[PDB]
């Protein structure tokens, strides 16, 4: 007896096929926003649709071939393996999109003086094809030789019919479980995600650093003014300005609109200079009395400098997060199926996972292609904004 086959596969037909719909409509709404709107036509938006392009091909090719090998229909064997291992060519793609976006944000904010004449938009797309190339020979591999078609399950065979030559397609049978868990979880899929977590690391402790430096700067300032009015004697005078000096130029180093930014400091640095002059020569009282223009120029504009430099900051500490999180969506969406292989390979003494729950593993690694327009959509005002106008426009 036994429940017919037929009403379990409708419901994971029905699923998979919702699942193909919302991640091609949401994956093109991506890269059509990218097309319209030149504030988001830069590099690390080539990477962020390159990811989209995956995951729009998760909806037209993946998931058909997915529903096709839950039959377990006569095929070539090789046939076969192409239909099992292509979704493995566009989930490396992922892989290399997110470790590109990742160290995109790392160079911006390490070297941001550098990173126009580094990071451009040709060697994005030479970077961009490279990894297509590797993605397709990586996840194809098994076709290579590194499969089980030399040890056909002739019980399966030959209860389908199948001729010649033929399997009967089903994953597990063909796809080597070696290569499953050493090649591609561990060498391709969790080495780059460690690496991952550790760029975004170092991002968040340099954006940490970046943000101390300029509050100990300010504070530096501020409390050397202190001394000078609180003085009694042209040497401590001398001491603070030259505490003053560094902590200034330090601060002009680490910070059209820039000419202004330039003429701030110089205004500052030279009041500073003037009050040392005084100082060198014993005049403490006209030393903090021109120490007391330093006020008005802070005011004016070394305060303004620090909050832009501040705000530009966290606006790069917020764009990290949200690009963390889309990795880390990816990791909840694929791990379960990771994890089942391990047990399936390294415990013989245990009964297989149950049908049941790996086809919920398959749908949800295939949830993964549909929710990164949500986290755009919500984090990114760009984003956000362009996708109100297009469908107000193109939908409305
Ligand atoms: C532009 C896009 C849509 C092209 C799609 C190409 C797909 C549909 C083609 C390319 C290679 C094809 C496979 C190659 C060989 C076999 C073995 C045969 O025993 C069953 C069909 C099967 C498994 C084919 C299924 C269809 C297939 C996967
Ligand atoms: C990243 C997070 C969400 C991972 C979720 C953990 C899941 C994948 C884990 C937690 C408990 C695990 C199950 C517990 C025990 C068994 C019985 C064994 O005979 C087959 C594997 C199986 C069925 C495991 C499959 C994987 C499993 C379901
Ligand atoms: C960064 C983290 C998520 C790394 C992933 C942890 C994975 C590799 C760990 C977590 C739980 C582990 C499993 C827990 C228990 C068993 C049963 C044992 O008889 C064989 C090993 C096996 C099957 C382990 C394999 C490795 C395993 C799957
Ligand atoms: C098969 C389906 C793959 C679909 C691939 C669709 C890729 C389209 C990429 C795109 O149109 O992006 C233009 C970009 O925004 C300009 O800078
Ligand atoms: C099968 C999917 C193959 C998808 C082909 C690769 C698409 C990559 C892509 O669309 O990149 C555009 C580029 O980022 C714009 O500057
Ligand atoms: C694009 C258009 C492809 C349209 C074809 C869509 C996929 C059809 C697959 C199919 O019809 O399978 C035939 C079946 O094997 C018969 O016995
Ligand atoms: C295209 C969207 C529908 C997915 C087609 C699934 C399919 O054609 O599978 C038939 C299977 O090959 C029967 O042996
Ligand atoms: C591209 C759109 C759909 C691809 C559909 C996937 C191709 C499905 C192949 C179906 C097939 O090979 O059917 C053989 C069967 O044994 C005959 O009875
Ligand atoms: C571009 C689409 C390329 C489509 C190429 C389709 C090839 C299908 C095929 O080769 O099927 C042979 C089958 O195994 C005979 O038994
Ligand atoms: C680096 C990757 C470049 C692409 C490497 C391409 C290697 C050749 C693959 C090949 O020749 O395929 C053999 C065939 O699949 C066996 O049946
Ligand atoms: C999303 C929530 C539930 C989807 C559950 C999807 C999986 C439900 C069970 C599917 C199943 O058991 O599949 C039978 C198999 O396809 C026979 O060949
Ligand atoms: N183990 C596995 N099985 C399947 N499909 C077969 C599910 C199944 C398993 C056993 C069985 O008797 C009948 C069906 N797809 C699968 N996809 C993956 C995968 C993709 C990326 C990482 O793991 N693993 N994987
Ligand atoms: C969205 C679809 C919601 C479906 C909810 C209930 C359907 C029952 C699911 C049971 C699946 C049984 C398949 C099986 O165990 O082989
Ligand atoms: C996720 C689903 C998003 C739905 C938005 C519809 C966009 C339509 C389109 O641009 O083709
Ligand atoms: C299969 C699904 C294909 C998804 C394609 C994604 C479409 C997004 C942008 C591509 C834009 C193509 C050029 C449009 C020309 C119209 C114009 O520029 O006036
Ligand atoms: C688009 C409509 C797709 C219809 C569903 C095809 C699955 C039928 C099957 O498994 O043979
Ligand atoms: C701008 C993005 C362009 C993407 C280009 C992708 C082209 C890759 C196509 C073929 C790669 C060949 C890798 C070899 C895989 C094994 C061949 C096989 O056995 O079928
Ligand atoms: C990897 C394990 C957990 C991933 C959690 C997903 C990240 C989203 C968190 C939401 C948030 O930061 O507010
Ligand atoms: C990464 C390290 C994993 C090492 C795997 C241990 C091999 C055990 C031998 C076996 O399970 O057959
Ligand atoms: C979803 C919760 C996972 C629990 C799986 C139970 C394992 C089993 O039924 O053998
Ligand atoms: C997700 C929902 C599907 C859960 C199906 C679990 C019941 C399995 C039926 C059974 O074999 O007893
Ligand atoms: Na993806």
């Amino acid at each position: 007896d036994g429940a017919p086959p037929i009403m379990g596969s409708s419901v994971y037909i029905t699923v998979e096929l919702a699942i193909a719909v919302l991640a091609i409509l949401g994956n093109v709404l991506v890269c059509w926003a990218v097309w319209l709107n030149s504030n988001l036509q830069n590099v690390t938006n080539y990477f962020v649709v390159s990811l989209a392009a995956a995951d729009i091909a998760v909806g037209v090719l993946a998931i058909p071939f997915a529903i096709t090998i839950s039959t377990g229909f006569c095929a070539a064997c090789h046939g076969c393996l192409f239909i099992a291992c292509f979704v493995l060519v566009l989930t490396q793609s992922s892989i290399f999109s997110l470790l590109a976006i990742a160290i995109d944000r790392y160079i911006a904010i390490r070297i941001p003086l550098r990173y126009n004449g580094l990071v451009t938009g040709t060697r994005a797309k030479g970077i961009i094809a490279i990894c297509w190339v590797l993605s397709f020979a990586i996840g194809l591999t098994p076709m290579l030789g590194w499969n089980n078609c030399g040890q056909p399950k002739e019980g399966k065979n030959h209860s389908q019919g199948c001729g010649e030559g033929q399997v009967a397609c089903l994953f597990e049978d063909v796809v080597p479980m070696n290569y499953m868990v050493y090649f591609n979880f561990f060498a391709c899929v969790l080495v780059p995600l460690l690496l991952m977590l550790g760029v975004y690391l170092r991002i968040f402790l340099a954006a940490r650093r970046q943000l101390a430096d300029l509050e100990d700067n300010w504070e530096t300032l501020n409390d050397n003014l202190k001394v000078i009015e609180k003085a009694d004697n042209a040497a401590q005078v001398k001491d603070a300005l030259t505490k003053m000096r560094a902590a200034a130029l330090d601060a002009q180093k680490a910070t059209p609109e820039m000419k202004d930014f330039r003429h701030g400091f110089d205004i500052l640095v030279g009041q500073i200079d003037d009050a040392l002059k005084l100082a060198n020569e014993g005049k403490v009282k006209e030393a903090q009395a021109a120490a007391e223009q330093l006020k008005t120029t802070r005011n004016a504009y070394i305060q303004k400098y620090l909050e832009r430099a501040r705000s530009t900051l966290q606006k790069e500490v917020h764009a990290a997060k949200s690009l963390a999180i889309i990795v880390g969506l990816f990791a909840l969406c694929w791990l379960p199926l990771h994890i089942i292989n391990c047990f399936t390979f390294f415990c013989p003494d245990c009964s297989h996972a149950p049908l049941w729950l790996m086809y919920l593993a398959i749908v949800l690694s295939h949830t993964n292609s549909v929710v990164n327009p949500f986290i755009y959509a919500y984090r990114i005002r760009e984003f956000r904004q362009t996708f109100r106008k297009i469908i107000r426009s193109h939908v409305l």
